[PDB]
């Protein structure tokens, strides 16, 4: 019976207001609250935007965007979070001037605390479906620790990029929207781009060809080039990952087993090799 | 209107119990959660009272949820077993980065300094909540240290809506303010600066107490506080403003943050990476 309720934010405590992008969910920016001391995220443009605070609130845990609180004033209608300075996994991945290496102690370790995520999401009374998954909404915190973002698509079990959706949400309906195999599919793709540090589908031109070829059964190539052998683990991931992006949504795992299997390969990575992975990247 | 609720852990989903420490408030055990798979930390115990304030402190621990404040996860709830579930600490208490010498020859300006932000940081969420919360049992006990040596406080136990050591205590507490936490703090920041035991010579707490009482504090000399502290001079102003005899006279922690902010922008980002490297 224990309550907790989240703090309204005057939208004048804000100081040094500063853009950092626009999206379909809102503009964010950054800020810093006047009496708090503390950096902090606005995202801001209303049903929705109490949806996705009441949701973030809800679903609080170690790797989930930490929600500070709520702006609900006629003049302006935002959502507070904790500032994540390190940005979205898709810049990490793919910013390859700003980031010539990313060790794969590293790179485990943010695969194995989305997953952890995601898990505790699931197990929640009753069960919360990101199903919008995306390098885009893991965000990471100052020592590039994983916050996962974005619950507007997120649902209770009672436009962009397609790459993270399973071949049966293209035409959806109850049973789409019901799945619970629909993140562990975007985990396995995920997993593939963390692994790769490719653009899944890179030599397809139109989203709607990727569209084709995955309903078909085809998925992002698996070979030395994408993979390299010298990956560690490299057996393992793969399975992990095909099980994950399988066609039949039946035959992918619960993220319970993700964590299982992945928990030995994380004990096989002595601790200074993450703090070493991090300054690698200041 | 927002509300969230504080989950209900059975206490067969914690395995892997073992003991930690045993305290005023408790016994601390860490575990694992079985559906979760994080390590966790318990804080668990036959009395009415003795119920209610465990359930106090968990209420205490989800409402006050900020960055730099010990984040709960649950609350056990059995007949059986009656226990708080946070996130577990690995690196410990403040305490021990200060005094474990051999395991610490080391802790870096930049780190001691972050250190001293972030409890600023959690104190003065706690007091401008509302109503107020007043920690008014702030010792580097109960400082806690994340994977990254980022701070945690903890420890609600005598903490109230506006025994142990005493040497965080202040002299008009002795015989029973929104001037408490900061004479705590005062203390913690020369303990932070000095790595010294406060009023290490004294062989009997009632003369700390009687000490205190006449207005004499942890000494403030070379020995204790050596020239080449960074922004020595401020911090000593800090220290001996927070422990003043008058508590009119100690800063908020809004007046503390503002002298904190600009001694904290001199250090670059990559120099507390390296004084958390240096202690591995
Ligand atoms: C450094 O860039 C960002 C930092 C962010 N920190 C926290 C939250 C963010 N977004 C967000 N998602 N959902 C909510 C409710 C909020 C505030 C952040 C977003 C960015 S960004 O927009 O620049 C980025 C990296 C996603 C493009
Ligand atoms: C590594 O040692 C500890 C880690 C802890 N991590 C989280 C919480 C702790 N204590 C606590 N305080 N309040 C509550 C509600 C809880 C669970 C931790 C305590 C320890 S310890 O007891 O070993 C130490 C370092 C304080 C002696």
């Amino acid at each position: 019976a224990i309550c907790s309720a989240l703090p309204t934010i005057p939208y004048h405590k804000l100081a040094d207001l500063r853009y950092l992008s626009r999206g379909a969910s809102g503009t964010v920016s950054s800020a810093r609250h006047a009496d708090w001391r503390v950096q902090v995220a606005v995202k801001h443009l209303r049903k929705d935007v109490l949806r996705e605070a009441e949701i973030l609130h809800k679903a609080r845990f170690s790797y989930i965007l930490p929600i500070l609180g709520i702006c609900n004033e006629p003049e302006f209608l935002g959502i507070v979070t904790e500032y994540m300075p390190n940005g979205s996994l898709n810049e990490l991945l793919h910013r390859k001037t700003e980031y010539p290496d990313v060790a794969w102690p590293l790179r485990f370790r943010i695969l194995h605390e989305i997953a952890l995520g995601v898990n505790y999401l699931h197990n929640m009374t009753p069960p919360l479906l990101h199903h919008d998954l995306k390098t885009q909404n893991i965000l990471l915190d100052n020592e590039f620790h994983v916050k996962i973002a974005d619950f507007g698509l997120s649902k209770w079990r009672m436009g962009g990029t397609i790459i993270y959706m399973p071949p049966e949400n293209y035409e959806p309906g109850q049973k789409s929207r019901a799945s619970i195999k629909h993140d562990i599919y975007s985990y396995a793709v995920i997993t593939w781009e963390v692994l790769s540090r490719k653009q899944p589908f890179e030599d397809v031109t139109n989203p709607l060809q990727i569209m084709y070829s995955v309903s078909q059964g085809h998925r992002p190539v698996i070979n030395e080039e994408s993979l390299p052998y010298d990956i560690p683990h490299r057996a393992r991931m793969i399975s992990l990952i095909e099980s994950g992006w399988a066609q039949n949504p039946d035959e992918r795992p619960s993220f319970l087993k993700c964590l299982i299997e992945l928990e030995p390969v994380l004990r096989t990575f002595e601790e200074i090799t993450f703090l070493e992975a991090v300054i690698q990247l200041k």
